[PDB]
DNA sequence: CCCGGACCTGTGACAAATTGCCCTCAGACGG
DNA sequence: CCGTCTGAGGGCAATTTGTCACAGGTCCGGG
């Protein structure tokens, strides 16, 4: 009943590592270049407190934080890789950020697309948790259902997991069973699966979900 | 044969990072 | 001018995430 999201599966399946807050700020990013090329999108502090149940000074630091942890990070589409930001943030105004998206991003945001409601991931905490909702919102059928198999060499990757999740029961207890909770728990989905396995060695996971 | 070895699992520890909270004080504005 | 609503700072303890040692399973093959 609240922005809908939609995204070119282009940047659901790209490989980088983003932060919670730096992923919530980027769906904003895709909504305000989509409501319309030069790459200029702007950040309210007390509209993005209204959106995520956040103070103004939590609000705050989230933003600031967030805008000084992108310089240096990259994303590659497979393989082609790009800066998110061409020039730092800036606040003309108290209140309010201004930033500089870089414009050869716009068709690999806007092309084969996932859709979803702001509201189905905003209480998401774990951002690896984020990566796989969307990537199971671009196979779900209009009823609200689907299943998909996903490699885990390919999810490690494209959500660019760290070194120790390379070890299988790392991978289930820290990241597997974790972001499946959190969905089964904070989002209108519920979610199984089962691990698929050739000799000793699991190889993919197969998801199943229905909606509420 | 049958050991050492190369695989695989799960769990207990500890280290590093993130969470929502709390308090201070100056900016912007309007009555 | 000043009182109030904001938000930009400085911090916190309680939880979660990231890493690795060790117990305990299987199957393989040469000396
Ligand atoms: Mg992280
Ligand atoms: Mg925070
Ligand atoms: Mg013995
Ligand atoms: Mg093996
Ligand atoms: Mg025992
Ligand atoms: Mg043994």
């Amino acid at each position: 009943n609240s922005p809908r999201i939609v995204q070119s599966n282009d940047l659901t399946e790209a490989a980088y590592s983003l932060s919670r807050d730096q992923k919530r700020m980027l769906y904003l990013f895709v909504d305000q270049i989509r409501k319309s090329h030069d790459g200029i999108c702007e950040i309210h502090v007390a509209k993005y407190a209204e959106i995520f149940g956040l103070t103004s000074a939590e609000a705050s630091k989230d933003i600031r934080q967030a805008l000084k942890s992108f310089a240096g990070k990259e994303v590659v589409f497979y393989y082609e890789s790009f800066p998110w930001f061409i020039k730092p943030a800036h606040s003309p105004s108290r209140g309010l950020y201004s930033v500089h998206i870089n414009p050869y991003l716009i068709p690999f945001f806007i092309g084969r697309f996932t859709q979803f409601r702001l509201s189905e991931t905003k209480e998401i905490t774990n951002p690896y948790a984020m990566r796989l909702y969307e990537s199971l919102c671009q196979y779900r059928k209009p009823d609200g259902s689907g299943i998909v198999s996903l490699k885990i060499d390919w999810i490690i990757e494209r959500y660019q997991l760290p070194q120790s999740y390379q070890r299988m029961p790392d991978f289930r207890r820290r990241f597997l069973q974790v972001c499946v909770n959190e969905i089964n728990s904070r989002t209108p989905m519920r979610l199984s699966y089962i691990e698929k396995k050739k000799g000793r060695q699991t190889t993919h996971i197969v998801f199943s979900f229905r909606d509420i």
